DNA sequence: CGGCTCGCGCA
DNA sequence: TGCGCGAAGCCGAT
């Protein structure tokens, strides 16, 4: 559809139809930005095209109640700056409660939209989602591929084994989808409160509040706060400051040293594309630069590869056949320590170690990438059964994690628990053949010391 | 057949 | 800390 620095290969035709003769609407889901968004530019291409304006509509469903206040003030005060970014370009910016399948179709019709345009997720509710809009609306539906360099469908059209498969494909692929982001043109023809939504939101999850010993939260929101500005600072602070000693410290808790980008690239508030291309034309430490462009390029969109092709991406059913064998014969195992949910999560644990990781999220809401498996891989040795450890995980991962409810998640924690994406290992009692990591592996490796001091 | 994103003994 | 090896099943380039 037109556009010359646009591939077509990014957008995908979910319905087909005559053309409206109203305004073109984007769907915001999941990229919430203004600059470098692919499913922003696209839709207003086809505004300029049909000489009609472009909308924004953005839907707040009841899934915040699953979550806590640490992600609910994160994406509501992005999308406040978000308001006054896309006001001044002459786009507005239209906010609904209630369910997408039935507020998005209404607002199809109401506002006598021409062209529908949203941007993609593997997730399993938003595949719902669509095909409800789908079978109540009659203009045309496309699908931009906003949130990864290649689009999902383009790179791979199958289930990826491991990385070592994928790699190959996605760097064949590159020097045709790395491209530079074209300006956003404002708007020429220019025809719910965030702050409301804000406090009716809070009001409804304080009871549900992580607290201490003297009724004090736990969460400490001055270590992240949301937005589009401060997501191009943290990415600026950590090419300049952190990149060259990524490569190196990638791995150590102690030191902060990661790009701490998730919780700005799961809301979409910053562009992956974007870093890549800042990253590419940075001369630092060329091992610091291969080992993080295969965390963000690869293992990054190969999380998104995972849930599209494998609906159960969160159940045992999705694990490979060997890991489904070796966990299944140790069903029997005793284990050494039984932890309820209760347990994992006040992090009332024997061990010191998995306790402080846990503190790290309860506090900041980000835990470091090296103890992330650390206390996966001991909530299946300290459960009743793999299905529990499981829920378990998933269930603190998606509660207390900036970066939780998010396709990397689910495929992270399924390669700590069903070996997906990964190889087998020495056969051990409970755990079997996953991959096996100890308190003394960790010792040798960085100040354990160090780590749970700082975290209680 | 070669190589995959741990623990371990050893400088 | 850094390095080579062990231990394990399997994809895919042929
Ligand atoms: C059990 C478990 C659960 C996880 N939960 C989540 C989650 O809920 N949300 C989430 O976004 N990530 C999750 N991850 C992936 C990883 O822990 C985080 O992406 C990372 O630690 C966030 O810190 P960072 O962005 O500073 O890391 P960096 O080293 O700076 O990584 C840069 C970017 O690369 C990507 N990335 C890095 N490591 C991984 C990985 N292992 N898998 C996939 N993408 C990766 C992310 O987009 C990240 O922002 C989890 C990992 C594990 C083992």
């Amino acid at each position: 559809p037109r556009g010359s620095h646009m591939n077509p290969k990014r957008i995908r035709a979910l319905k087909s139809g005559k053309q409206g003769d109203g305004p073109v609407v984007y769907w915001m889901s999941r990229d919430q930005r203004a600059e470098d968004n692919w499913a922003l530019l696209f839709s207003r291409a086809i505004a300029k095209e049909a000489n009609v304006p472009v909308v924004v509509v953005f839907c707040l469903t009841d899934e915040f109640l699953e979550a806590g206040i640490r992600q609910y003030e994160f994406m509501l005060k992005g999308l406040q700056e978000l308001e006054v970014s896309l006001s001044r370009k002459k786009i507005p910016s239209f906010f609904l409660r209630g369910d997408p399948g039935e507020k998005i179709s209404r607002f199809v019709k109401d506002y006598n939209a021409g062209t529908l345009v949203t941007d993609f997720s593997p997730l399993r509710i938003k595949n719902q989602w669509i095909e409800k809009v789908i079978s109540g609306i009659s203009i045309p539906f496309f699908e931009v591929d906003a949130h990864n360099v290649v689009p999902c469908w383009e790179a791979s059209q199958k289930h990826e084994y491991a990385a070592h498969t994928f790699r190959p494909k996605l760097y064949a692929l590159l020097p045709e989808f790395l491209e530079e982001f074209p300006e956003l043109e404002p708007n020429s023809v220019t025809p719910e409160t965030l702050s409301d939504v804000l406090e009716t939101g809070v009001k409804a999850l304080l009871p549900e509040r992580a607290l201490l010993k003297n009724k004090d939260p736990l969460f400490e929101p001055w270590h992240f706060e949301p937005g589009e500005k401060a997501a191009k600072k943290v990415m600026e602070s950590f090419i300049a400051d952190r990149l060259d000693s990524y490569g190196a410290l990638r791995n150590d808790p102690t030191k902060n040293m990661l790009s701490n980008l998730s919780p700005y690239l799961h809301f979409g508030q910053i562009s992956s594309q974007r870093v890549v291309l800042e990253v590419e034309k940075a001369e630092s430490n060329p091992g610091s630069k291969k080992a993080f462009l295969d965390e963000i390029l690869i293992w990054k969109e190969i999380s998104d590869n995972f849930c599209y092709y494998n609906p159960g991406y969160d159940g045992f059913e999705s694990f490979p056949s060997w890991a489904k064998e070796s966990l299944n014969a140790h069903r029997n195992d005793v284990r050494s320590h039984i932890y309820t949910l209760e347990e994992f999560e006040a992090g009332k644990t024997h061990d010191p170690l998995w306790n402080a990781s846990q503190m790290e999220l309860l506090s900041t809401g980000k835990m470091h990438g090296y103890t992330r498996m650390y206390w996966a891989k001991k909530i299946l040795e300290w459960s009743e059964s793999p299905e529990k450890a499981l829920e378990i995980a998933i269930c603190l991962n998606d509660r207390y994690e900036l970066d939780g409810r998010d396709p990397n998640g689910y495929a992270g924690i399924a390669w700590s628990i069903g070996g997906v994406h990964d190889r087998a290992w020495g056969e051990r009692e409970v755990t079997g053949k996953i991959r096996y990591m100890s308190y003394e592996g960790c010792k040798r490796k960085f100040d354990v010391k160090l780590y749970i001091e700082k975290y209680s």
